[PDB]
């Protein structure tokens, strides 16, 4: 039933945010991130390319409050998709791209890699839950909201997350990040050095097989010239590092 290899890009190539890589900055939201963008890429999904909008990391960062944990200190996705289905999110693009609502306010940063931004450093204030779009957005803030008809846990089973992905689009997963995954360049990452640093939350968009090791197509929040285009793939199957035990989503509402 199930094919070997999926690829979300493959599957719906007018939904433009499935392929588009983030930026959360020296910001810890990586819990809003991987909410935000699985539904973006579900919306696109869900009304067959005819609604392609960034939805707004901003908006979810500082307007969940504490039922979503602590901001830019980190939260849960789980309470981030719950925070779609009961108030709603507004869009709004990358840093500066005065596209969408409420773009993201948090300047990008370079994740472990070097280039021509700022390092990323530990500089995560929560900013203001500010209910107002950007000056000359048309929609008013109240008629940007998307909201969610449901949000629920997929089963730690990897066939049950695969046929998630593969009838209803990409999801958030959670896993721990052990140092040598921060050098992640190519290949099917698996833990085999290092100490734990932390929880890490991200979208999950597919499965393959790489020289016989399965694995999970995942898009990171550390901008493009992290990993593989910002892209990675972790090994599949055997719940490694908690990947398939932390799997959320849930279904858009029409319009
Ligand atoms: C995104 C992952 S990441 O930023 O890319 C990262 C990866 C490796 C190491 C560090 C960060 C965020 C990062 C949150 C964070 C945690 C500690 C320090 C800095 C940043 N991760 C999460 O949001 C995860 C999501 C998750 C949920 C469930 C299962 C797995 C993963 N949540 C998380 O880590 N939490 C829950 C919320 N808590 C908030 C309490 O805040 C703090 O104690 C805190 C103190 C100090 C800092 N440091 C700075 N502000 N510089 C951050 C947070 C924390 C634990």
């Amino acid at each position: 039933k199930l094919p070997a290899s999926f690829d979300a890009r493959e599957q719906w190539p007018q939904c433009p945010t499935i392929k588009e890589i983030r930026d959360q900055g020296s910001c810890g939201s990586c819990w809003a991130f991987g909410a935000v963008e699985a539904i973006s890429d579900r919306i696109c999904i869900h009304t067959n390319a005819h609604v392609s909008v960034e939805v707004s990391a901003e908006d979810l960062l500082t307007c969940c409050g504490s039922m979503c944990g602590d901001g830019c200190n980190g939260g849960y996705p789980a309470e981030a998709w719950n925070f779609w289905t009961r108030k709603g999110l507004v869009s709004g693009g990358l840093y500066e791209s005065h596209v969408g609502c409420r773009p993201y306010s948090i300047p990008p940063c370079e994740h472990h890699v070097n280039g021509s931004r700022p390092p990323c450093t530990g500089e995560g204030d929560t900013p203001k839950c500010s209910k107002i779009c950007e000056p000359g957005y048309s929609p008013t803030y109240k008629q940007d909201k998307h909201y969610g008809y449901n949000s629920y846990s997929v089963s730690n089973s990897e066939k049950d997350i695969m046929a998630e992905i593969y009838k209803n689009g990409p999801v958030e997963g959670a896993f721990s990040v052990y140092s040598d995954f921060l050098l992640y360049k190519s290949g099917v990452y698996q833990h085999v050095t290092g100490e734990m640093m932390g929880g890490h939350a991200i979208r999950i968009l597919g499965w393959g097989v790489e020289n016989g090791t399965p694995y999970w197509l995942v898009a990171n929040s550390w901008n493009t010239d992290w990993g593989d285009n910002g892209f990675f793939k972790i090994l599949r199957g055997q719940d490694h590092c908690g990947i398939e035990s932390e799997v959320v989503a849930g279904i858009p509402r029409t319009d």
